[PDB]
């Protein structure tokens, strides 16, 4: 009742709503206010106003489905925001004030109280709903009595009494870490501020600290930047988001309590941003390979997901000072400005976040220079991110091994992500909307780019698996060159292939050998499946001769090269086959719906055109070998393949190697411990992945053993000839 807790709750309110920063003459703020007003109007004109109703809102009447619980409270929160906004048409409106208060009671008496038990997802009973309830009582604290707040938060205590574990009410609770651990703070630090429970605050804060540590196993952030969740899933771009997004919201309040958090523990926060998040952001897009099952959500495509991270970073920068505040500010500014496809404000949902972004972008003192080149090998989550600032393209390598799950199909989401980690690659170029605009529900799940597979049908009911082999990993020499491999075996053990990738600054070689098939199904590797633009059509050249592609698969034997020519060179893609190969191509309209891959999504039909290139393997001991060259014009491409006409050093069952003469760099993958002499210059001696650079008479070496996850002394793996 107007004490020190209300002081902290006031700060929270300024963070989650920020009504005190509202300015009607502010274009962006007025827009968001227009959105909230419309939400509250729709909730008010559709709410049940009859005697003894059986649902507050019919669209969320089935209180057997966990979602209907927090979606219902989310509506009362939106009302709490407008009722306290002086510029809203619902400011201090008696019907809104009474509706909220009245609605808290009904839900409490008949749907969510202490004498209840989890039904559906636990997430809604412990995180979603409790969060929406906390925010509502905080925003409207001047309309509720302390006793009413106590009474209304008691149920949160029942379901979430332990700030260390979740599902404590059920039979199989679990330890809270990472994203979920941060959501625990949003539930118990606020509920504790509302209930004026000092014990609850200190113990949840004390428990939040756990997040500030790095891990060498299990869930959490690794020192190499990888972030794992759900036991063994690469998840920086989804659960990592929740972590930073939520922690950046809480910190300001936490720090003003009697239990602040050590300035050094937050030193690691800057590490996550620089080592984990930043590399996954390309032209404002958050690489899908790190978003797990969220890739199947229509309203959370790459550019939109990226904004959850950016606003968290922004909030953190604002907490810092001096250089740190400056550098984080420029990181956010340059990324936001490099995004010509998505409007960042479309995902800044509070007035403080909008105000912050505006200050940032209009401040000439904050630098905004193009990000420089970089290559991150997240070996702890079997992902690899590469970015070339000079030519301007990004590249992502999605793998998995015995240490990680290939794909997460859970809660009925991402039903067909079967091959998204079977050596699938991502190419981020001039077309910033490639993986957006319905790419996921329209891409053929059976031909993910870069993957070798049989045409056997797959079931939506299937779920993730780990790889039998641990020989999966990337050897990084510098920020422009690296080598990767995957001792691949498919889902039903009927196909194998030694797949290797050679990232050489401005191109990537794809080598595959030892391809074997014991099934009757047909086997082939998808060189590419690119989503086309009706605006920037491609002129296709095979062997440098114009070709006309059809929906029908056209076969091109003796193919030495394929070139996709756009009017914008930053969208061109070339494929040089080290040895004339038999490939087939087709261009076709592919239709689908989001519901097809996520039960909770829309059934509305979506469609996009895709250009598919693939190579069939009709024999045991088959292989493939091609160089991918993006962002160069036709004439340069033709020039480059002339130089690379001898870049293939080897590609068989025990050794794969490509040589970049212009750079003096070698990419090498050895599957056995025999001695391999390379280019009559040196010898490599151990199973593993190498990336070597000759500098004068000296050699720079980068060796990595994927199985043991260790490097090694040079003399054990390399011998100069
Ligand atoms: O962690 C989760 O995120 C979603 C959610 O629907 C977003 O509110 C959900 O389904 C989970 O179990």
């Amino acid at each position: 009742v107007k004490d020190t807790y209300t002081d902290r709750l006031d700060d929270w309110n300024g963070i989650i709503a920020g009504n005190q920063y509202y300015d009607s003459k502010n274009d962006q703020m007025a827009k968001l206010n227009q959105e909230l007003e419309g939400k509250v109007a729709d909730s008010l004109s559709s709410i049940s106003s009859q005697a003894d109703r059986i649902y507050l809102w019919e669209k969320f009447s089935n209180y057997k489905t966990s979602a209907n619980l927090t979606a219902t409270y989310r509506k009362l929160e939106e009302m709490a925001k407008q009722v306290t906004n002086p510029s809203s048409r619902y400011y201090q409106d008696e019907t809104v004030v009474r509706t909220v208060r009245d609605s808290m009671e009904w839900m409490h008496k008949h749907v969510y109280n202490s004498e209840k038990s989890i039904v559906g997802n636990w997430w809604d009973y412990e995180i979603g709903t409790p969060r929406a309830i906390n925010n509502t009582l905080s925003l409207m604290k001047e309309y509720f009595s302390d006793e009413e707040i106590k009474k209304y938060t008691d149920v949160i205590e029942k379901f979430v009494p332990d700030p260390e574990h979740f599902r404590k009410t059920t039979d199989n609770p679990f330890k809270a870490l990472g994203g979920n651990l941060v959501d625990m703070g949003r539930v118990k630090v606020i509920a504790g501020l509302l209930r004026k429970d000092d014990q609850e605050i200190s113990s949840t804060i004390r428990s939040i600290e756990q997040v500030f540590k790095l891990v060498d196993q299990g869930e959490g952030f690794y020192q190499d930047g990888s972030y794992i969740d759900h036991t063994n899933v690469a998840y920086t771009g989804a659960y990592g988001n929740v972590l930073i997004d939520g922690l950046s919201q809480l910190l300001p309040v936490i720090q003003k309590t009697k239990n602040p958090i050590d300035k050094d523990k937050m030193q690691t926060m800057y590490h996550w941003i620089d080592k984990s998040f930043a590399p996954l952001l390309v032209n404002g897009e958050l690489m899908d390979m790190s978003r797990g099952r969220s890739i199947s959500r229509a309203n959370s495509e790459g550019h939109v997901a990226a904004v959850e991270v950016l606003r968290g970073i922004h909030r953190i920068a604002d907490m810092s000072e001096g250089e740190t505040k400056q550098r984080l500010q420029s990181l956010v500014k340059t990324i936001v400005q490099s995004d010509s496809y998505y409007d960042v404000f479309k995902n800044l949902k509070t007035y403080k976040d909008i105000s912050l972004m505006q200050s940032l972008l209009s401040d000439a003192g904050v630098a905004s220079v193009p990000r420089t080149s970089y290559l991150s090998a997240f070996n702890k989550m079997d992902k690899t991110a590469m970015y070339n600032a000079e030519k301007g393209f990004g590249f992502g390598l999605s793998l998995f091994s015995s240490r990680t799950l290939n794909y997460e199909h859970m809660n009925k989401e991402n039903k067909r992500g079967w091959y998204t980690s079977d050596g699938m690659f991502y190419l981020y170029n001039g077309d910033l909307s490639h993986y957006s605009d319905g790419y996921w529900p329209t891409v053929n799940p059976y031909k993910m780019p870069g993957t070798t597979e049989t045409d056997a049908k797959r079931a939506d009911s299937d779920t993730g698996k780990v790889l039998p082999s641990a020989f999966v990993g990337t050897s990084k020499l510098d920020d422009a060159n690296a080598t990767a491999t995957m001792d691949f075996t498919n889902w039903n053990q009927t196909l194998t292939a030694h797949k290797s990738w050679f990232m050489l600054k401005d191109k990537i070689a794809f080598l595959g050998s030892n391809i074997q098939n014991t099934s009757t199904d047909t086997a082939a590797t998808t060189i590419d499946q690119r989503k086309l633009e009706s605006s920037n059509p491609y002129k296709v050249y095979v062997n440098d001769k114009e070709a006309s592609l059809t929906e029908q698969e056209k076969d091109y034997p003796e193919t030495q090269s394929v070139f996709l020519e756009s009017s914008d060179s930053k969208k061109n893609i070339g494929y040089f086959f080290f040895k004339k190969s038999s490939i087939s191509m087709s261009k076709a309209l592919q239709k689908g719906a989001w519901k097809d891959i996520n039960e909770g999504q829309s059934d509305k039909e979506v469609e996009n055109e895709f250009l598919t290139i693939s190579q069939a393997h009709k024999q045991n001991g088959d292989s493939y070998g091609y160089m991918l060259i993006p962002n160069v014009d036709r004439a340069t491409f033709n020039q480059m393949i002339k130089e690379l006409e001898s870049s293939l050093i080897e590609n068989n069952e025990t050794l794969q190697s490509v040589y970049d003469a212009k750079q003096g760099v070698w990419g090498i993958v050895k599957y056995d411990d025999s001695v391999s002499t390379i280019s009559n210059q040196f010898q490599v001696l151990k199973r593993g992945v190498y990336t070597i650079r000759k500098e004068g008479d000296e050699y720079k070496i980068a060796y990595y053993n994927p199985e043991t996850q260790e490097s090694a002394p040079d003399q054990e793996v390399f011998k100069k000839l």
